[PDB]
């Protein structure tokens, strides 16, 4: 084969069930085709191919899809956008993300980087071709990347430019850490439980990896410094409910009698600032009974403080808010090429 770099409109594929009322299933039933029943991955002999996860139009395309999914599926009692108000009915929905495959039309193919320690930019030596990506769950969150894929070998630091502190850092974990979030049967009070032993061990490895990238400086974690609640809290959607969880206990440099269960305090919020950047939305109060989601932490979103150039330290704070980084954390090993 012979190819050239190119962008083109993708289509999606999924295992969505036509009988489900769950909203990702409904969306994917009418906006995606069924998954490839016979996927074939073709290794490319003696092929080195350069990738750049930070300039990858697949990310913008998935982002457009997820905006469309949420716009079609979430039913606010009151939308507030641009100096407008839209009232409507806001019934409780069934919400649980399903994997979505992204696929090339005729004349194009997806190249896949299989170097286990590939950081997202530069040459890839073990390159395969695929017709569709693997199935990516479109999980919206801040601070912690949830229910994703794990790095196969070492923890990976991904950034467009580590030297530029305005550029988000994506940490790719090699070992998931469960986060178990419950609103038990104050109806908005909730909590998340994490195994502190595993978390602290993983976070210690993360600090050592950051030390490799920052000329051995001391790595310090601190809580976010201002912003909207969606960014200063780990925010995510559990069964249709918007959870906001305080992570100060996770970014604790002293534990880097503290090896039991970490319990993060959370609140379910009805009024949110939408990640589509469109303004505020109000939803109904939470459903009755026990509301529970067990998720895998598979990545971390970090921002490094500026102004530490002449100091002995680098300090990192949980970040997020641009969901493109969530999609990028999974699309990093893929790029579209035009077959020539
Ligand atoms: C570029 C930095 O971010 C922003 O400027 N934003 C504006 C205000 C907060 C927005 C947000 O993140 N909303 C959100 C909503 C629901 C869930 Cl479940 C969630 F995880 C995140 C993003
Ligand atoms: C290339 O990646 C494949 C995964 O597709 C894996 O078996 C191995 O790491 C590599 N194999 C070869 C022959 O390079
Ligand atoms: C990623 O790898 C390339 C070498 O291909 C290097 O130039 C770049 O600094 C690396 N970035 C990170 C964040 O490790
Ligand atoms: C959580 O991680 C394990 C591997 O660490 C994986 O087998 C399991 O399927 C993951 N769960 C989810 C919901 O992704
Ligand atoms: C995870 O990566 C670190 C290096 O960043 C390594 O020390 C550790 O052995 C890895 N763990 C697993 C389970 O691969
Ligand atoms: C990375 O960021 C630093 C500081 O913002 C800047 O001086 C440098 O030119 C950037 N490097 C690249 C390759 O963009
Ligand atoms: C999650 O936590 C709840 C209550 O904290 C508990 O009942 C449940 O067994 C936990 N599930 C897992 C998988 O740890
Ligand atoms: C907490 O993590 C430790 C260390 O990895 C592990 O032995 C144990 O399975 C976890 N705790 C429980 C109650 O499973
Ligand atoms: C960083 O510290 C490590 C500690 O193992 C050492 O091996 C290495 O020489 C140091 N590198 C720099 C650039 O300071
Ligand atoms: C998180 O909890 C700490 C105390 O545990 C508190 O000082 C901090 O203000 C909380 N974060 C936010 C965003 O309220
Ligand atoms: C992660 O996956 C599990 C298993 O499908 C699910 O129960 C959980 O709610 C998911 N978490 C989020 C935040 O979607």
């Amino acid at each position: 084969p012979v190819w050239k770099d190119a962008d083109t409109t993708l289509f999606c594929a999924s295992d969505a069930k036509a009988y489900e009322t769950e909203v990702h299933n409904v969306w994917a039933t009418h906006a995606c085709v069924p998954t490839d029943p016979n996927p074939q991955e073709i290794h490319l002999e003696n092929v080195t191919e350069n990738f750049n996860m930070w300039k990858n139009n697949m990310v913008e395309q998935m982002h457009e899809d997820i905006i469309s999914l949420w716009d079609q599926s979430l039913q606010p009692c009151v939308k507030l956008t641009g100096g407008s108000v839209i009232k409507q009915a806001c019934p409780k929905i069934s919400f649980d993300p399903i994997p979505i495959h992204y696929c090339t039309p005729a004349g194009y193919v997806i190249l896949k980087c299989n170097d286990k320690n590939f950081n997202g930019t530069g040459p890839c030596k073990n390159v395969s071709s695929v017709q569709c990506t693997h199935g990516i769950k479109p999980v919206v969150s801040t601070q912690l990347l949830l229910n994703g894929s794990l790095a196969e070998e070492e923890i990976i630091i991904r950034s467009e430019n580590l030297t530029n502190n305005a550029k988000t850092i994506i940490v790719h974990l090699n070992k998931s850490v469960e986060i178990n979030c419950t609103r038990p049967s104050d109806i908005r009070k909730a909590y998340c439980e994490i195994n502190g032993t595993k978390w602290n061990k993983v976070l210690k490895q993360v600090t050592e990896k950051l030390k490799e990238h920052f000329n051995n400086k001391t790595i310090i974690f601190q809580p976010p410094s201002g912003g909207d609640l969606e960014i200063t809290m780990h925010t995510f959607n559990c069964r249709g409910e918007f959870f906001y969880c305080n992570t100060t206990q996770l970014f604790n440099n002293t534990c880097i009698g503290c090896n039991g269960t970490i319990t993060l305090p959370c609140k379910i919020k009805q009024i949110i600032n939408m990640w589509q950047g469109t303004g505020q939305a109000m939803y109904a109060p939470p459903i009755d009974g026990k509301i529970n989601c067990v998720s895998n932490i598979t990545g971390i979103l970090l921002t490094r403080d500026g102004g530490a150039n002449n100091t002995s330290n680098e300090t990192f704070r949980p970040g997020g808010g641009d969901m493109r980084d969530n999609w990028r954390s999974e699309l990093y090993k893929y790029k579209v090429v035009q077959i020539e």
